[PDB]
């Protein structure tokens, strides 16, 4: 019965022509404000793309208001906090906006491009580690190519940084279940598919370090993938688009994609995450309400 709550949702940024938000996105904004309503959340993590397509000017871009409160306004998700991570088109725009916006809005949790949060699954001992990692400034923006892959960062040493970040972080975390995020993939079948960059730098940490699941959205579509190790991938990036694409599906060793779902006549989606003393279990929502997938994941225990 104890139990630690939250959703993850990707890639709802609207658009920048009014009214400043597509169909999709304002769906997954009702369809989350009542999973919050009907199954409660303790907070809801956005993996990245939150203002399509170039960001915000500014921490006083009317942006903030037109895409992201005003659509998200629901009375029941007036207390539930947002703890957010950058993806490339923010990163096309002023991220440090993003950031400093925190302090302007209540709900908004954005205190780093990568950071650590930590929390204690109420009404017992168990504890949770989610780092939160900005993957453009690790791999590079995938718009700064024609492949829209990111084929390499910026600044060196500001991609080297985060990367030592994590591994220390990932090698001294004692918690019960340790999660990572960021807006890229590891695996995707999808129209981006697999990043390079996070196959060969940060899988082997997430392997080595007994991680329970990355999550991440970029590729617009719903997927859940495992490996044979048991780490589990939770692509939630439905919910301002659907591409229906499955064109690196033959780039993920077979066997690890487990659900998918890109229809172009959905409205998109996002993933529900529930952790108990017991287990991690992930539930895929659809912006229409239907329960699309299912699975558990283990506690890492320590
Ligand atoms: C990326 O985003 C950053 C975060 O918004 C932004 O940094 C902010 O820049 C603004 C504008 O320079 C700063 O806001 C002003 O701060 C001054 C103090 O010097 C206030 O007095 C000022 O008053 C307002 O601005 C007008 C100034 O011309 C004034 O006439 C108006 O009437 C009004 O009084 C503003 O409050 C703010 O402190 C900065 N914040 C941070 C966290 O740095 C970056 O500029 C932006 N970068 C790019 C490249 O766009
Ligand atoms: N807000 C809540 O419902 C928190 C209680 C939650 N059901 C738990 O057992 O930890
Ligand atoms: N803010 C809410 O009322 C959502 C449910 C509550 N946060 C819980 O975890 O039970
Ligand atoms: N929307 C714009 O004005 C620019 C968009 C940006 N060039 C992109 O590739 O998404
Ligand atoms: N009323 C509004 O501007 C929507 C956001 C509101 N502050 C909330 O937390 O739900
Ligand atoms: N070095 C950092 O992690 C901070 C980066 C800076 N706040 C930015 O995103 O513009
Ligand atoms: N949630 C956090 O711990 C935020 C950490 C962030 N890097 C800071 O020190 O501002
Ligand atoms: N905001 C939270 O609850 C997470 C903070 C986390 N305990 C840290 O210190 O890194
Ligand atoms: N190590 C923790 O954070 C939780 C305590 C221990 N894993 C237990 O529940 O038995
Ligand atoms: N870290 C940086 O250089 C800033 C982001 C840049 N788009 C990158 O390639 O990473
Ligand atoms: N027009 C584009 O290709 C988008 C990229 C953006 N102009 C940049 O500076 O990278
Ligand atoms: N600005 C550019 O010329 C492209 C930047 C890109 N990160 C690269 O070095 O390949
Ligand atoms: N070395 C320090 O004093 C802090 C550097 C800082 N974390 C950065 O990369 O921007
Ligand atoms: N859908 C997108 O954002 C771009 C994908 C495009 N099909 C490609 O060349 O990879
Ligand atoms: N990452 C992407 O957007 C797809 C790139 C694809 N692997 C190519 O080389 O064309
Ligand atoms: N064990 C495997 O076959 C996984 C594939 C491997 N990680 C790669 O670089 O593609
Ligand atoms: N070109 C690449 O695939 C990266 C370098 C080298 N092939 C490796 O082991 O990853
Ligand atoms: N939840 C888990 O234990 C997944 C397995 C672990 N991440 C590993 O690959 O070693
Ligand atoms: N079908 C495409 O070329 C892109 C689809 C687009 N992502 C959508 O929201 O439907
Ligand atoms: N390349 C871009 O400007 C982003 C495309 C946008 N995400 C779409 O699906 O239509
Ligand atoms: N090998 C395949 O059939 C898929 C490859 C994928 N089209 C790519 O661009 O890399
Ligand atoms: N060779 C494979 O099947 C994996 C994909 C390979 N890294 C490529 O870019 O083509
Ligand atoms: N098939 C389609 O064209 C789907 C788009 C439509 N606007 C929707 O959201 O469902
Ligand atoms: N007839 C169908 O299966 C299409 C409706 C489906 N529930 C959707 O909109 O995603
Ligand atoms: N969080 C968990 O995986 C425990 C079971 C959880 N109550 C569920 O909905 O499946
Ligand atoms: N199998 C499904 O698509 C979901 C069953 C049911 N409609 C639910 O959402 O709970
Ligand atoms: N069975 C389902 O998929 C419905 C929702 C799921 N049981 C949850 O706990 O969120
Ligand atoms: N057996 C099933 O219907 C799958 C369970 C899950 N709740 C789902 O609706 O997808
Ligand atoms: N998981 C699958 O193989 C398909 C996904 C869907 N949840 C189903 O049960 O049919
Ligand atoms: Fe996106
Ligand atoms: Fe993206
Ligand atoms: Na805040």
């Amino acid at each position: 019965t104890p139990i630690l709550r939250f959703v993850a949702v990707g890639d709802w940024g609207g658009v920048p022509n009014a009214p400043f938000h597509t169909a999709r996105e304002m769906a997954n904004a009702k369809a989350i404000a009542t999973t919050v309503k009907t199954l409660g959340a303790d907070f809801i993590l956005s993996l990245g793309d939150n203002f399509y397509f170039t960001g915000v000017h500014d921490a006083k871009d009317k942006r903030f208001q037109e895409t992201f409160e005003d659509v998200f306004s629901d009375p029941s998700l007036r207390n539930v906090p947002w703890h957010v991570l950058a993806g490339n088109h923010d990163h096309l725009g002023n991220v440090s906006a993003q950031i400093a916006y925190s302090k302007i809005s209540k709900r908004w949790n954005f205190p780093s491009p990568y950071y650590r949060l930590r929390f204690k699954i109420p009404r017992s001992n168990v504890s949770v580690a989610i780092f939160m990692l900005d993957t453009v400034t690790l791999c590079g923006n995938s718009d700064d190519f024609v492949s829209q892959q990111p084929e390499r960062p910026r600044n060196l040493a500001l991609a080297r940084t985060q990367l030592a970040w994590i591994k220390k972080q990932l090698a001294a975390a004692k918690e019960d279940y340790v999660l990572v995020a960021g807006h890229y993939p590891v695996w995707s079948i999808a129209e981006h598919g697999p990043t390079h960059c996070l196959v060969k730098q940060l899988l082997p940490l997430l392997t080595t370090h007994k991680v329970t699941a990355y999550l991440c959205g970029h590729d617009h579509n719903l997927q859940y993938l495992q490996d044979e190790n048991g780490l589990g991938f939770v692509l939630s990036g439905a919910g301002n688009f659907m591409d229906p694409s499955k064109k690196h599906l033959r780039k993920v060793p077979n066997g690890y994609l487990r659900f998918h779902f890109g229809a172009e006549n959905s409205l998109g989606g996002f993933a529900y995450v529930e952790i108990t003393p017991k287990e991690m279990s992930v539930t895929y929502i659809e912006a229409s309400g239907k329960s699309l997938f299912k699975t558990k994941l283990p506690r890492r225990a320590r």
